[PDB]
């Protein structure tokens, strides 16, 4: 069961989103990270496989705007990693892995 409860302000600053997997701290990770994870699952896997991602913003978001995007990632990490495809990817679960040693 994968949750984002919280992010934090880290450094130039920038949003992280603290990835939990049964409500126990796994990851670290900015949005960028995120966003580069889906570019590569979708030039594997081909598209229309993958949950749209929450989109780039223009302007340096709002408390309101980061919570959204909060809840959104929480939504498309949790999709993904319930696919069977999706989910079970090298690609995704590498990510995951250097993400958590490098957290801890």
């Amino acid at each position: 069961h994968f949750s984002i409860p919280e992010t934090e302000s880290r450094s130039s600053a920038y949003v992280a989103y603290n990835i939990h997997v049964n409500g126990v701290l796994h990851c670290r990770v900015r949005y960028s990270q995120l966003l580069g994870l889906h570019e590569q699952l979708r030039k594997e896997y081909g598209a229309n496989v993958l949950p749209a991602f929450p989109p780039k913003k223009l302007f340096s978001l709002t408390p309101a705007e980061v919570e959204q995007r909060r809840e959104q990632l929480e939504k498309y990490m949790q999709a993904v990693r319930q696919d069977p495809l999706l989910g079970s990817s090298e690609t995704f679960n590498s990510f995951l892995r250097r993400a958590q040693q490098e957290t801890q």
